[PDB]
């Protein structure tokens, strides 16, 4: 039943908007697989601090496009040596955070293309010979989700390290016949492995082609979100207290203003994954007494599996107040 979309743009902002738009107009009838390629860019996780993750002056110098995605996780640098994939599907009860199930077909395709021993590790990365060639993230909204990931074929690894504040390319591990492909050919071969065919003509009717009504709405998302300075960089947090810890589920970085024993301002940054927006947690804490019992009580009704995957409510409250 799956369909596919090959994005034509080389702009990360248009490609993310396309994914956003396709998730928001998905039918249960057909899940999608998306493939997209873009020019030098950095993509921030949903709750990351732009100013701490990127060397902005260097990105500015080199014309590296900065944006922010809807999924959690960390910062990624992409260039024309990367292809990104996305599985857009109806969310089953167990599905969110199950990177093993969602990356299985990519691993199997890569194994078939000669990259044997490729495996999932650190929960959301794909490794080969102990080295990361892919990071993955998930987003869900209203029972629909995507899992999207990078595949480093011929990324400039030096540039990755320079613009962000063990990794590897796939090319050396693939069979000889796949070792001198264009990034487009690499993408197309992956696609063919996923649908278990020899040529694209065997699945041309499974392509979904973006209409002009689609393109118009995507254009609006780029203006309002993915190219929007307010969305990308966010407002400066007002704070005198910073609490940062690494948990099983990633880093949480909390910035607080406390006055007369009450929380007046709170900003939460991190690279955790989440089904729901962190803004709801912040809204519940504003004006609350800055003490464990009062903070816990304010968050009593929240299911923390929804807000911070693999970080407990107790951990979070202790972070805020210890
Ligand atoms: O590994 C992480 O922590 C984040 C990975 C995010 C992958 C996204 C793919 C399409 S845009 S960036
Ligand atoms: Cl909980």
């Amino acid at each position: 039943g799956m369909r596919y979309v090959i994005m034509q743009s080389r702009d990360i902002r248009e490609n993310l908007a396309t994914e956003d738009y396709l998730l928001n107009t998905l039918s249960f009838e057909e899940p999608l697989v998306l493939f997209y390629i873009q020019e030098p860019c950095v993509i921030l996780g949903r709750n990351q601090n732009a100013y701490e993750e990127i060397d902005l002056a260097y990105a500015r110098e080199k014309g590296i496009v900065i944006t922010r995605r809807l999924s959690g996780g960390g910062a990624v640098y992409d260039d024309l040596g990367n292809v990104s994939f996305s599985f857009v599907v109806q969310e089953g009860h167990q599905a969110f955070g199950d990177f093993k199930a969602f990356t299985k077909p990519i691993i199997e395709a890569l194994h078939k293309m000669g990259a044997t021993g490729a495996e999932i590790s650190g929960r959301n990365d794909l490794l080969i010979d102990g080295k990361k060639f892919s990071g993955n993230a998930m987003y869900t909204k209203k029972g629909k989700m995507y899992t999207h990931g990078t595949l480093m074929y011929d990324v400039d690894l030096a540039e990755v390290q320079r613009v962000l504040t063990r990794v590897t390319n796939l090319r050396p591990y693939l069979d000889e016949k796949y070792q001198q492909l264009t990034i487009e050919e690499f993408r197309n071969r992956l696609l063919m492995e996923l649908f278990d065919v020899e040529s694209l003509t065997e699945i041309a009717e499974k392509e979904y082609v973006l209409t002009k009504a689609d393109q118009q709405e995507i254009r609006k998302l780029v203006a309002e979100v993915y190219g929007n300075e307010a969305w990308i960089f966010g407002e400066a947090p007002k704070f005198t207290i910073k609490k940062e810890e690494k948990f099983k589920g990633g880093i949480v970085d909390a910035r607080l203003t406390v006055e007369k024993g009450k929380i007046i301002e709170l900003t939460i940054y991190g690279d955790y994954f989440a089904k729901k927006e962190t803004t709801e947690i912040v809204a519940a804490l504003l004006g609350v007494d800055y003490q464990y019992s009062s903070i816990w009580q304010a968050l009593a009704a929240f299911n923390f599996e929804d807000y911070f995957v693999n970080i407990t409510k107790e951990e979070f409250v202790h972070l805020l107040v210890d």
